[PDB]
């Protein structure tokens, strides 16, 4: 792999090696009353300000640099220029990755095989646009005349979790809006209960899917239809209740939609980076097309600020970078992100798809089978609710857990005059500040000395209570969360995804595991009908497949 | 500690350092054609079966019979006895551990210093069904005399996801009760979207503390009070809409709940085993009473088999011993809980925290700090979903993640004829299936010459497409997902737990990082009213809380 051999990769090594356990962080603070100063970075976006406080790492000035470097000798620039200019970087699929052309506002041309592609792009979004003021000002009417009053989203993946996660983010933003709902999985239980609740002759259904041929999405389609020429009756109806967002016009005609309602990407548009595009139509619809334009503009902020700025100050570089350290140099397997914002309730959600199915890879670009660690398992779930729960493991586990902790300055709903949003505050900083610093063996006694146990029950205790701190982790505060900075958010995620691709010289933006899985289903489903027992594959998928036979009917 | 210095305990290591690389799934299958019948497990409720097939591990059977020996000169029976007889185990808490005595439906006296505990479950349990009995019938009425139409439970953590998970798991079953919500993040977006569907005469607030003193808790129930008494004006009036679930008497009492209104519980009641007790009225309360003790029932039986099985056929010390094997031998940091069920989308969550908040331990219970591995981060997301996203790390990643693959047999919804749950089960059985097969170069070169690639386009993307499988699953699959097979399951991953916990000598039942946590923001709290800057903490905090204070005015 071009990575272990790489001089700026071994001096990292060498480094952490012979100095990486010393690091301390209550002693680095200790020692530095300028350690905030020096490793935090502000960013005016003219729309707000995010402070990227990363001075709570296992870092010195003398890491960071080799870091920098690091980034350099790999490459990250020219990658990097290489994906806005549209060159067909996913080189596995022969493709370009322009999921930043979706949301290019300064629609500098970026040209991919003869011609600039922000014409289409800006077309697209002109028909969304206009779609969405037909369905919201009640104009686009239900085959008997009704407005419509829900949207119902059907996709898996990245035509599902994008605009669920944005929609559920941007809900004190949603008007005159329908309301939205999204049914993914093939599990009957959701599009079942979602149906439940709903009148056929006032529900719009959206079919998102970039091939259109996922059986879940295509499945549950066909089912809504079903659902829906039932209490309707008369197949030219549809046409006003069935919309998609697709890149195969063939395919979705064939289902019955007419061209004029569909809504179309492009193939350089990742799944996993695709709710820049149509398929957040359902989030126009909800929010407003004037919002989706600011998370789209939050973005392009985003995508020029990792364009144009030293490394040194890159925000998603220095994410990115930070990143390596703990999973290349100290080895931690998994990455958390904790969002002290409900309304985000599904953001680390949303990057643990974005994270692990672009770098969860293990053959480099060049077709070598990887011989370091690439990306990590991302998890998390938004604070304070997490403080009560596996925040214990993350203060006294055997595991060192990268944390990146998240929280707008200014709540959505300040009620109670903000004593609440106060409170999530000061446990958002505290949290931080004590998985750093820990509590001494000292600090332990001295509280406990006070108790009035005495030495035989104090040291049965003591060292339960002790916290051994230097526990790593990024603050990120910015003013509020709007439409324009949750887009610039997600892209500052997407960028650090990025990099650490670089780095690792893999494709992070194909997914043969995923194309896989769309494969596998095949062969079995045929096999499930009938009592009969399999006996064609190994003794477990048949031992199964038998117990799910004899137990299907049983009473 | 004692884990590392246990004889059995080398054994094991010994054989994996030895030969555990050379261990190869595929290899298993193909030389045995009994691995199925030889590494699975059916157990028999009488009420569904559960089938535990543990097959597709990387396990012999040499190897269990050396990790079943470990669990043995761990003296994991003799600690299972410990549990169920009432003593107090919970060593730093100095309390007994007995979630199994709030479902004990024997009866079975269970004797916590000198008295049966038994009276006082069973007493709280009559009083919770008389209680629901009257709001569900509509006899119990607001303070206009209308009946309740929606129930709010206050609370986090232990004291909300079980409550949480389950009625959103037991969906089907609550034909007749009245809509239930769960209120417990700080952040004030929780509380105020939740009282803007809410209409005070027909709601009923639950305020679930055992200490009735978290802040979150506390603050919320203050909020839901003021915005009661906005609209009843009259005080007298709370008393027919807040009850409590805790063991404080004198603080419900202090904040304004009378007496015959609290259901209480007790301290050797851990909040992540809670749900089984008073907890669990919002369980009662939305699918009934007969429900809600079938769901105790399905856990009483997972507890006598765990109690009275042989290990070598015991399900929870099996599924922990498979555990150690991971994590102590193989060095695996996390462990993957994949539903195959939409109602189950908290079930991994909820294991999240009853994992990681019981096992995230560094300290034994002689005082030693470990030397070894303690419990693994826990995550996942229902299936088929995942598929579409970090299946892709799971698959061609650089990490091992040992998976629990769980289905029901029988939908709730068998829309189509039955044909979304065929497809769902296809995915369940194929996707177990290609992690442990893989696919070799062989195998997708063959695919890639039928495709028609040429020599370049073949050797450019053969090697993306290679799968190296032999990745370790678990597959549980059980006959319906019913109040009963829940209770069983929950029940039989608390004592997965408890085993581990005894196999590395930690107390599974205390919480010192959380408690803690309850603490820490009281300090900060007060620190951020006012404009003027604060220095007296490390200078990330201290920049952190600055930022803050000058965002606070930005608009
Ligand atoms: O990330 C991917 O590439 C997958 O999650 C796809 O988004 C998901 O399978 C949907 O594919 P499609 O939009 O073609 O239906
Ligand atoms: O698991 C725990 O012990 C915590 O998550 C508690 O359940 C949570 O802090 C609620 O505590 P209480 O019920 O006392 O309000």
């Amino acid at each position: 792999a071009a990575l272990t051999r790489n001089p700026q990769f071994q001096k990292l090594q060498q480094w952490h090696r012979e100095h990486g356990s010393e690091l301390n962080l209550r002693h680095l603070f200790d020692t530095d009353k300028e350690r905030f100063n020096h490793f935090s970075l502000t960013l005016n976006t003219n729309h707000g300000h995010i402070l990227l406080d990363y001075s709570k790492n296992l870092v010195t000035e003398e890491v960071m640099h080799m870091l920098l470097d690091l980034a350099k000798s790999r490459g990250v620039e020219a990658a990097r220029e290489s994906m806005f200019n549209g060159e067909k970087i996913n080189s596995t699929e022969d493709r370009a990755v322009l999921h930043v052309a979706l949301r290019n506002r300064s629609n500098t041309p970026i040209v991919v095989d003869g011609k600039d592609v922000m014409p289409e792009v800006n077309k697209v979004l002109d028909k969304m646009k206009a779609f969405c003021q037909r369905v919201r000002s009640g104009d686009w009417k239900g085959y008997t005349g009704k407005t419509i009053t829900d949207v119902i989203n059907i996709g898996i993946g990245g035509s599902d979790l994008g605009p669920l996660m944005v929609t559920e983010a941007l809900k004190p933003y949603s008007s005159g809006g329908p309301r939205v709902w999204f049914v993914s999985n093939i599990d009957g239980t959701h599009i079942a209960k979602t149906l439940a609740c709903l009148n056929p002759e006032s529900s719009l259904f959206i079919i998102a899917s970039k091939t259109f041929t996922t059986q879940e999405t295509i499945t549950n389609a066909k089912t809504a239809k079903d659902w829906f020429l039932l209490s309707a009756k008369d197949p030219s109806t549809v046409a006003k209740h069935f919309v998609a967002l697709s890149t195969n016009t063939a395919k979705v005609k064939e289902f019955g939609i007419d061209p004029q309602n569909m809504f179309e990407f492009w193939d350089w548009v990742g799944g996993r980076y695709s709710l820049w595009s149509a398929i957040g139509l359902s989030i126009a619809l909800h929010v407003g097309f004037d919002n989706f334009e600011q998370l789209l503009s939050g973005a392009h902020w985003m995508d020029q600020h990792f364009r144009t700025t030293p490394l040194e100050k890159n925000a998603p570089v220095l994410l990115a970078m930070l990143g390596i350290w703990y999973i290349n140099c100290f080895g931690c397997e998994t990455q958390a992100v904790l969002p002290y914002d409900q309304y985000l309730h599904r953001f680390a959600a949303y990057f643990q798809q974005g994270d692990m199915e672009s770098n969860g890879k293990y053959i480099t670009k060049s077709g070598a089978r990887v011989d370091h660690q690439t990306g990590p398992i991302v998890w998390g779930e938004p604070g304070t609710n997490g403080q009560h729960a596996f925040y214990q493991l993350i203060h006294q586990g055997t595991k060192m857990i990268p944390c990146d902790f998240l929280i707008p300055v200014q709540t959505q709903h300040p009620i109670r005059k903000g004593l609440h949003h106060k409170i999530l505050l000061a446990n958002f900083l505290a949290q931080t500040e004590a998985l750093m610093k820990g509590k001494s063996t000292e600090e332990a006694r001295k509280e406990l000395q006070a108790a009035g146990k005495s030495p035989e029950d104090l040291m049965k205790l003591l060292p339960h209570k002790v916290f051994e701190g230097n526990r790593p982790t990024n603050s990120i505060v910015f003013t509020k969360l709007t439409p324009f900075i949750l887009g610039a958010l997600i892209a500052m995620y997407e960028h650090k995804i990025f990099v650490q691709g670089v780095v690792w010289d893999i494709n992070s933006f194909d997914q043969w595991g995923v194309e896989l899985g769309k494969q596998l289903a095949k062969k079995i489903e045929p096999e499930l009908d009938g009592s009969s027992p399999v006996t064609s594959h190994d003794s477990s998928t048949n031992g199964l497949i038998n117990f799910i036979k004899q137990q299907r009917e049983a009473k």
